[PDB]
């Protein structure tokens, strides 16, 4: 039934003995155990498919039976030719392969016994900490001790003396203060020639060099006195233009010192007089009056004023002003990174009154000048005691000179995100102190103050301020390590975790190189001490202590989990270097594969080999072998139902019969990085045609080849000589010509300049230098990152026999839909036909992970034929609908466990429950890929030949896989080994003396490559666990498991003889035996479960995040709250606000608490404004530009595309999403201009025809009379906004680095520039342009629609060329010209865009019609204005009970299918605003190419000259607005042609061509029930 298509051409192929390798017979020889012999094991292995016969076709079963006879003939065993004889074998199959379960249970019993033995017994976590400090002490001796003066700076580079005074003023103020008599006092670091040199340097550069001055702020030292030269050089030599020192975790002097640091920081921060600013202005707009963010203001009267209280607190200790100084700090250092020299230096003053930084030339160091008054200086001395060089007195004032530090560019980025980081820190943490709650709920807004708290609330405010600064201002890898440590040290509040001592004993990194993280060490030590002293409300009986904020009297467990997790989740990704992360990501697979190779027993030199039969229940890397195929067989039998139906689902949904450009994965641009190099004949032929008489005429590729070869001769003469000997017969001629070229002297040579040779040169010079450098009788070739679709295009060219792209070779064949076409596995058979050929394994490379188009094709094939095994399995959670399916699956799992236990607690003997949260140790590397070879050959999905195909590509994927080291880091470590090391590390013995560029990893299948497959066999492993655990006698176990790759959530219920299986399992509790049994079993399937990141609880569920306890979910919003503040898209201001407002809406829908929403609005606004469109109070504003231009548009309806602010209400944000703000702006202006009251009046005003026409007619009359009002002004403003334009677009497009000088890197652009001549590079040109537009106008589906078939793809890639660290980039480009300037681009855009213009009716009525025909908007507004305030199951509580209830009872009872009033929602992509912009862009492209073609035909194009029919129809199209008229006919016309691409030209030549190959017309939308995943804790 259903016509099962035979989806390959490999019908005769067999997995055994017809495949290219001979792995499978020794797979048998490794899989043979006792009492199971060769004939039976291969008979099972290739006849397990007959369990699925009742839903298979006769031709499929005949093919599989012939493959079975072929395999039995190949293996020299007796074939079975009868179904009845195969069942007569299945009986002994069932009895002997169900016997493996019994032996396996005793094997994991024994493994549990010795794993319970010999490990160690740690009595207490203090003893574990002492053991860890001990093993670090004989790891590296003479560390630690109480000598803090050799430690690093504890407050880092974060300095804020609060200033009580009033750019060029500050420098002359400091010059006035620095010219007095010297009374300099030095200090000990914790109560001096370098300090003297720094002081002399700073008084020289203050008195004498600060007043040649460039850019008004930076200046150099060239013409001075020789003594100034000497002491300037001494200062720069002082700053230099294992050595680890540590601090023990239990130092009472350190904790007392850090307490002093805290309280003195509080006294320091209580001193600012600033009341205005930029950060203060934006956060104050969002927070002094935050009820404009709301709709139902009057239903709650204990919330808004306390949010104002935290706003007033942040104003009083000047947190926003502090953030302002850090933004000006980091921005100044960012512009200090420039072409300035080592003898030049820069003055930096922030918005504060008396800051000064003195930046010199890894990064930039700087000297500090700060002002402290007489009243409060001693506590400043205690705070800054590590980082103070000197201080001195002037009147009643104090000048402070501090220790310089060193920055990195990513550290400047992290300091630049401080205004997004620290206010939301103080906001959530102040919501997380319950004593803060009772303070601000007792006091009032006008009476909250610093000098009027109790002592304990004072001390927690000091702790909260210390936490805010030390979390938002992180720089150090020490901070990275400790924050990772309490990321992975928070599983103690529940049952047996098996890391409460041994994680700190083994995998803890006590890299505490300074102080002020000792407070966090002591806080987490207090938490773990309190937990070791021994739905669920936590802290009301535990009485624990928060880790960052101390924060006693805990309300719930959610507060502490959100506390620690926000403390983790703004930790930025890399803070070390680019090439430390890169070297680590290259060294980890090297170490894992070296461990594999050394423990199995190969050496570095031989082939990889598949099996020597120790792949049988060993401890390091082995599977059980005879168990795994039975587990996979029962998994397939119990999971896949109606195999042919889901196979047809594979063919239809996953496009197994469609061309490869129909998949977004293989047509999208995420970079393939394949291998290319200049051919070897080109270099020698360029040398032979190199003419000495044209030394000065060397331009182009020849000069670059010459530079590469002269570098090769200058460095490695012998390597050049052997290269020319192995590549040229006239090697003496080449050598003597090289010597004659060096004897000319008209060229330039280069010394060792590290990566600057790669930087300031053409890449051709460096790739020919590497090619002539590392010639070792092989073909070294590094890879390049192409555009994926370009390699698909190249493969299409090679598959249609075009090795050279001929112009006539494409339009001759492939006419219409019924023309020539290809399929995905025909293409992949070409792929394997090319890969089987001996080509030096240049296909099988990975460059970092970036894997080639080759491996992308076959592992795409494997992973994406293995999806539908997973969507047929309800206990598997990688086949997910983004986010809601994960939470829904985990929670129906857990509440089925709770219901199951609650229905068998009645009248049973005993009942216990336990669950384990597990993350495996190394999913990519510690697993076995040879288990997968055993896994497709039992899949009943496939036939013989395609199963053989994926066996072949997997065994090549593990036989020829290699990782390529980058050239630059290769050169650095080669030079380091040459001059200093003379030996190498674990990466250094895989390559012979580092002589090879590329090194092999095989068993580490690289991460992300096989994601669905490994999770499918993870679920199979859990099914085998259920089958094994049901085999034990005296219990009934019910396990439900939810599975991601590298992840596991495993439940279990035990009933019966719980005491005796507890003693049998050699453990004290059900979570303990669950942990040990899962560990032993998973090691029996070569799944290395991490003993540290795996905790077994009794009531708390943690799959990947968002724990849920006892049926009630912990929200875990702080991932979204932090990713609002640490990561952005970095493309433009509009799109950055769009993406971080996506994160804001996730915050709104993940159970956000009471106060932090305005601060999150402030965080997204401050981030977007600070990076991209400059925040108010300076140049490049938007509101200041509007006030300058006198636009009638008010401040709170500026559209975000030119610089508006996210001022949308919280309900339209959380319901619709990012477009709610400009959609609400458009709704308000339509409601104002049509003089209407309600949207329901706007429906029957707009839907009646001849209404918008007479409205614009009245508008035209009012404009020509000149009596315009402000509503009409705002109207015509956004009419031309939508005309010159989610609803809108980016508008102003600042162009990137123009890659027209790099477009020649693409082979497709080379193909275009070869097939059409150099006139296409940027009379003959006009006629070839006419030919190009002729072949566009003959085939409009080439450009208008995505490629339907062949003769629609490769020429589309050729013809899209017809007509013409980045966060650091345009913060200086915003103050530069891109040549005319972006701020003037704004005010000119409002200047020509404010005026009324003409024929704008199309834009006006499409804006109104889009607002009207938006569906979910049109039911959102009436319930928003028709929401009753409280009661009737709407509002009964007030403790975080409004951001669920009044958000989502009105909508998810307006959209029916719910009963609840409190739940955490994961919504779909219900709001799609992109169903008209794609029509607009498509027919605008059609209009553009038609206009260009008729422009080539003639000039002054208003009417055609009666050319052809397409020209007349395009004339009638562009007489009016072509897009608007084609939609205008497209409401009534309902042709909707089937797209045979033959009748389309027959029907009509304009309207179908730019209407119906957009695959749809303007039609209605569809709304969902918001997919409420599960309910939170119930309050009534």
């Amino acid at each position: 039934v259903f016509f099962s298509h035979w989806t390959s051409k490999y019908k005769e192929r067999n997995p055994t003995e017809i495949a290219y390798s001979e792995d499978i017979e020794r797979i048998i020889d490794s899989l043979v155990t006792d009492e199971i012999t060769k004939e039976e094991i291969i008979h099972f292995l290739f006849g397990n498919f007959c369990f699925h016969i009742e839903t298979m076709n006769d031709q499929h079963i005949a093919d599989k039976f012939k493959g079975y006879q072929s395999s039995c003939i190949n293996l020299k065993i007796e074939p079975k030719v009868d179904l009845a004889d195969l069942k007569d074998h299945l009986i002994q199959k069932q009895q002997i392969w169900e016997s493996l379960y019994g032996k396996h249970l005793e094997k994991i019993m024994l493994r549990i016994r010795e794993k319970k033995k010999k490990e160690k017994e740690i009595p207490d976590i203090t003893t574990a900490f002492n053991q860890n400090a001990a093993e670090y002490e004989e790891k590296y001796p003479n560390c630690f001790t109480n000598d803090l003066s050799e430690t690093k700076t504890n407050f880092s580079m974060t300095w804020s003396p609060s200033f009580e005074k009033i750019n060029n003023a500050i420098i002359n103020k400091f010059r006035e203060s620095f010219k007095s008599s010297s009374r300099v006092i030095y200090n000990s670091p914790y109560s001096t020639n370098k300090a003297r040199d720094i002081t002399n340097l700073v008084r020289l550069c203050l008195t004498e060099l600060s007043c040649l001055t460039r850019n008004k702020n930076e200046f150099c030292m060239k013409e001075t006195g020789r003594e100034n030269k000497t002491i300037y050089f001494k200062g720069l030599a002082v700053m230099n233009i294992h050595m680890k020192k540590l601090i023990r975790h239990d130092n009472e002097d350190s904790l007392s010192w850090c307490e002093r640091i805290k309280d003195s920081l509080f006294v320091l921060h209580n001193g600012d007089i600033r009341e205005e600013g930029k950060i203060t202005s934006v956060y104050n707009n969002y927070a002094k009056n935050p009820e404009c963010l709301y709709i139902q203001d009057s239903v709650l009267k204990t919330e808004l004023e306390t949010c104002k209280k935290i706003n007033k607190l942040c104003n009083d200790l000047a947190i926003y002003h502090y953030s302002e100084d850090m933004m000006q700090f980091s921005k100044g250092l960012m512009v200090a990174d420039r072409y300035m020299t080592k003898e030049s230096f820069k003055i930096l003053t922030t918005a504060n009154t008396s800051m000064m930084l003195l930046a010199f030339k890894s990064g930039v160091p700087y000297i500090a000048l700060h002002i402290v008054d007489e009243d409060m200086s001693d506590q400043f001395n205690i705070c800054y005691t590590k980082e103070i060089y000197s201080y001195f007195r002037n009147g009643s004032n104090y000048i402070y000179i501090m220790r310089p530090q060193r920055l990195n560019q990513v550290r400047l980025l992290s300091l630049f995100k401080t205004p997004s980081k620290v206010p939301v820190c103080f906001a959530q943490f102040s919501k997380k102190a319950n004593e803060m709650e009772k303070w601000l709920k007792n006091k009032d807004i006008e009476k909250v103050n610093v000098f009027s708290m109790t002592m304990t609330v004072k001390q927690i405010l000091i702790n909260i301020v210390f936490s805010s600064v030390m979390i938002g201002t992180v720089t150090k890898l020490s901070r990275m390590g400790i924050f990772d440590f309490m990321r992975y040290a928070g599983f103690l509040p529940l049952s047996d975790y098996s890391n409460i001592k041994e994680y700190i004993r083994d995998k803890f990194d006590p890299d505490i190189t300074n102080v002020a993280d000792i407070y966090f060490v002591n806080g987490i030590k207090k938490l773990l001490f309190r937990m070791e002293d021994l739905d669920i409300i936590g802290g009301i009986t535990d009485l624990n202590i928060k880790c960052p904020i101390t924060g006693s009297t805990l309300l719930t467990l959610e507060d502490l989990y959100n506390n620690v997790y926000l403390a983790i989740y703004m930790m930025p990704k890399s803070l070390h270097n680019h090439v430390h992360n890169l070297t680590s990501l290259l060294n980890v697979p090297a170490e894992w594969e070296l461990k594999f190779r050394k423990e199995l027993g190969f050496n570095i030199f031989e082939d990889i080999y598949p099996k020597k039969a120790m792949f049988d229940d060993k401890d390091l890397f082995s599977i059980n072998g005879a168990l795994n195929v039975k587990a996979l067989s029962d998994y397939y039998l119990g999971n896949i139902e109606n195999v042919g139906l889901m196979r047809s689902e594979i063919e239809n949904k996953e496009d197994f019969l469609s061309p490869c450009y129909k998949i977004s994965t293989l047509k999208s641009s995420k970079k393939c990085s394949q291998s290319n190099i200049i051919s070897t004949d080109e270099i020698i032929e360029c040398l032979q045609n190199a003419k000495i008489q044209d030394i000065e005429n060397w331009k182009g590729n020849n000069l670059a080849i010459i530079k590469g070869l002269i570098r090769t001769y200058n460095e490695e003469k012998n390597r050049l000589v052997e290269f020319f000997e192995d590549n040229c017969v006239n090697s003496l001629y080449l050598v003597e010509k090289l010597k004659e070229i060096i004897n000319s002297g008209s060229i330039t040579v280069g010394k060792s300049v590290t990566s600057k040779f790669i930087r300031n040169n053409h890449p051709l010079t460096v790739e020919t230098y590497l090619k002539t450098k590392l010639y070792y009788r092989n073909n070294v070739t590094v890879l390049k990152s192409k555009k994926v679709s370009e390699e698909l295009y190249d493969l299409v060219k090679q598959f249609h026999n075009m090795m050279e792209i001929d112009l006539d070779s494409v339009m001759n064949l492939g006419k219409g839909t019924e023309g020539k076409k290809h399929t995905f596995l025909q293409m992949l058979e070409f792929v394997m036909s090319k890969a089987k050929n001996v080509t030096g394994s240049v296909d099988f490379l990975v460059s970092v992970y970036l894997m080639s188009m080759k491996v992308k094709m076959m592992l795409y094939f494997i992973e994406h034929t293995f999806k539908h095994v997973a969507q047929s399995d309800p206990s598997e959670a990688i086949s997910i609908s983004g986010d809601n399916k994960i939470r829904a699956l985990s929670t129906l799992s857990l509440d089925t466990i709770t219901s199951y236990n609650d229905i068998l607690n009645k009248n049973s003997k005993k009942s216990r429950l336990a669950f384990l949260s597990a993350d495996q140790s190394k999913w990519s590397a510690s697993d076995l890929t040879y288990k997968y070879v055993l896994a497709i050959i039992l899949n009943p999905i496939l036939t013989t030949g395609e199963a053989s195909l994926m066996i072949e590509c997997i065994l090549m994927y593990v036989k020829l896989k290699k990782v390529c080291i980058p050239t630059d880091i290769f050169l650095n470590l080669r030079k380091a080994q040459g001059t200093f090391g003379q030996n190498e590390t674990a990466i250094g013995l895989l390559t012979k003396g580092l002589t090879t560029n590329t090194y092999p990893v095989s068993m580490n299948w690289l991460q992300g490559n096989l994601n669905y497959l490994s999770s499918v066999y993870h679920s199979c492993a859990m099914k085998a666990y259920h089958k094994t655990l049901e085999c034990y006698k005296d219990c009934d176990f019910q396990t439900r498991w939810i599975v991601h790759s590298d992840d596991n959530a495993t439940s279990l219920i035990a009933s019966g003889e719980v005491d005796k299986m507890l003693t049998d399992f050699s453990s004290s509790s059900l979570p303990e035996m669950l942990f040990r049994s899962i560990e032993a079993h998973f090691k029996s399937f070569c799944i290395t479960l991490n003993p540290k990141k795996s905790y077994a609880s009794s009531s708390e569920v943690e799959f990947i995040s968002e724990r849920i306890v006892n049926g009630a979910i912990i929200p875990l919003y702080c991932r979204h709250l932090a990713n609002c503040c640490t990561e952005s898209s970095h493309i433009s201001y509009f799109d950055d606000l769009m993406s971080l407002s996506i994160h804001v809406t996730m915050l709104l829908r993940k159970g956000c608490p009471n106060e932090v929403i305005p601060f999150a609005y402030g965080a997204v606004q401050v981030q977007a404004l600070s990076i991209y469109s400059m925040l108010p109070g300076e140049v490049n504003d938007s509101i200041r530009i509007f006030k300058k231009l006198g636009v009638s548009l008010k401040s709170n309806e500026i559209p975000t595309n030119m610089g508006g602010w996210l001022t949308s209400p919280i309900e339209p944000l959380s319901i619709l999403g990012p477009s709610s703000n400009d959609q609400i702006i458009y709704y308000n202006v339509i409601r104002d201009f049509l003089n209407k009251k309600s949207l329901e009046e706007v429906k029957d005003s707009v839907s009646s025809s001849s209404y918008l026409q007479m409205r614009f007619r009245e508008l035209k009359g009012k404009y020509e009379k000149g009596t315009l009002e402000e509503k009409d002004k705002k109207m015509i403003f956004l009419i031309n906004l939508f005309e010159k334009a989610t609803m809108l677009t980016q508008i102003i497009k600042l162009p990137n680095f123009i890659n027209e000088n790099a477009l020649n890197k693409m082979s497709s652009y080379k193909d275009f520039s070869k097939l059409y001549p150099n006139l296409k590079k940027n009379i003959a040109s006009s006629l070839e342009m006419e030919s190009v537009h002729d072949i566009m106008i003959k085939n409009p589906e080439t450009i208008l629609i995505a490629p339907l078939n062949d003769r629609d793809f490769l020429l589309s890639q050729l013809f899209m060329y017809t007509s013409p660290k980045l966060a650091l980039d345009r913060v200086l480009r915003s103050k530069a010209r891109t040549k005319m300037t972006y701020e003037e681009n704004m005010e000119k855009k409002i200047l020509e865009m404010l005026k009324f213009d003409l024929d704008s009716y199309c834009s006006f009525k499409t804006c109104v019609n889009l607002v009207i025909k938006d569906v979910n908007f049109s039911m959102l507004i009436p319930i928003l204005d028709s929401a009753y305030p409280c009661e009737s199951r709407k509002r009964d509580n007030y403790n975080f009970r409004w951001f669920q209830t009044e958000k989502w009872i009105p909508v998810v009872e307006g959209s029916p299918g719910l009963v609840v009033m409190h739940a955490v929602y994961g919504s779909n992509y219900i709001e799609n605003l992109g169903l008209k912009n794609i029509p607009l862009t498509d027919d605008s492209i059609n209009v553009l190419t038609s206009t260009f073609g008729t422009g080539l035909i003639m000039e002054d194009v208003k009417s055609l000259v009666k050319g052809k029919d397409s020209f007349e129809t395009e004339a009638f199209s562009n007489s009016n607005e072509c897009q608007r008229l084609v939609k205008a006919c497209n409401y009534m016309i309902a042709a909707q042609n089937r797209l045979l691409a033959i009748n389309t030209c027959f029907t009509r030549k304009s309207f179908p061509f730019y209407s119906k190959f957009n695959l749809g017309r303007g039609f209605i939308s569809n709304t969902l029930a918001l997919l409420s995943t599960i309910y939170s804790k119930e309050e009534s």
